[PDB]
């Protein structure tokens, strides 16, 4: 079996995007944000806090003729119960998937309608539910799929694709370069083997981080974030804004990470992320400091640039390609 799924981003600055997923018989549609970076499905519902539901479409599985409670099943990361259903992502589908219903959700959550919950892509270690731990749609679909992989081609302010069980070999350029996963910490956790600003020389360095299409920007470490914006006249990074800034009228250099011997590159304007406040002549940065976070974090702005396979074979792997 396979899978492929249009993925769109939520708005002009491309902060996520969703993707149309099918929950429950009669198919309930809801709009999920694909996250590579956790490993639970949850979803608002017909069980959620009245006054903390904004606008988003809610799972009611009342209404489903194969929802079953997961009885005892609480998930917490936003809490609520578990109910196994059928999941269809793009045409592939997975029965006996845990669905975790929202009792409460976060006001971050409640902000944003677009958003109808999370469909978590990592590895099924970080899954929350208790007493009994549950798997993730990818896991659950290895069974079935052609190829244990899902592939993730975002979209620059376009939309793009989540494609599953196959690597489309017309949706990039050049080879796809394979590196090592570590699953240690649950993450699709890997080792850039450097990077570049602008046309400048690479800088030959190990850096560990993780593939993670649940985060906006590119986090890395200090030393690498300070040379980036060093070649940015008037880039400054602003506490009280809570990261680097530039000023709008600023052309950004482009930024490479390496991928074995491979090169990815981030053209600059991926790297803007607009006025800070409407109005304002100060920008926001796509590429920011990991130091306050513990990990390096290769988000949405450096996983755009790429094709990437995420190969849930037993010995993990994960692939970049210029596209």
């Amino acid at each position: 079996s396979t899978g492929s799924a249009t993925t769109t981003p939520i708005d002009s600055l491309d902060d996520a995007y969703i993707t149309p997923v099918q929950i429950g018989t009669p198919a309930q549609t809801l709009n999920l944000d694909f996250d590579t970076g956790s490993s639970d499905l949850w979803v608002f519902s017909s069980e959620t806090t009245a006054s903390e539901v904004d606008g988003q479409t809610i799972y009611t599985p009342s209404k489903s003729t194969t929802a079953k409670l997961l009885s005892g099943a609480t998930w917490s990361i936003s809490s609520g119960d578990v109910y196994t259903d059928t999941v269809s992502v793009g045409g592939l589908t997975v029965t006996g998937q845990a669905v975790e219903s929202a009792k409460k959700v976060s006001s971050s959550f409640t902000e944003d309608s677009t958003i109808d919950g999370l469909l978590g892509l990592a590895f099924s270690t970080l899954n929350t539910v208790s007493p009994t731990q549950q798997k993730t749609f990818f896991d659950n679909a290895k069974a079935s799929l052609d190829s244990p992989v899902f592939t993730a081609d975002l979209g620059y302010h376009a939309p793009g694709t989540y494609n599953f069980g196959f690597i489309d070999t017309t949706a990039y350029t050049g080879s796809i370069t394979y590196t090592a996963v570590s699953t240690k910490q649950g993450f699709w956790e890997w080792t850039s083997t450097g990077y570049a600003v602008g046309s400048g020389t690479f800088k030959s360095t190990s850096i560990d981080g993780i593939a993670d299409t649940g985060t906006t920007l590119l986090y890395l470490p200090a030393t690498v974030v300070s040379a980036y914006w060093a070649q940015v006249s008037g880039a400054k990074s602003s506490s009280s804004v809570g990261g680097y800034v530039f000023p709008c009228s600023a052309t950004l250099p482009s930024f490479t990470f390496g991928v074995g011997s491979a090169r990815i590159v981030i053209p600059g304007d991926y790297i803007d992320f607009g006025p800070i406040s409407t109005g304002s002549s100060s920008c926001f940065g796509g590429i920011q400091s990991s130091a306050g976070i513990g990990i390096n974090i290769f988000g949405d702005v450096a996983l755009k640039a790429a094709f990437v396979v995420f190969n849930g074979a037993t010995t993990p792997t994960l692939g970049f390609a210029s596209k």
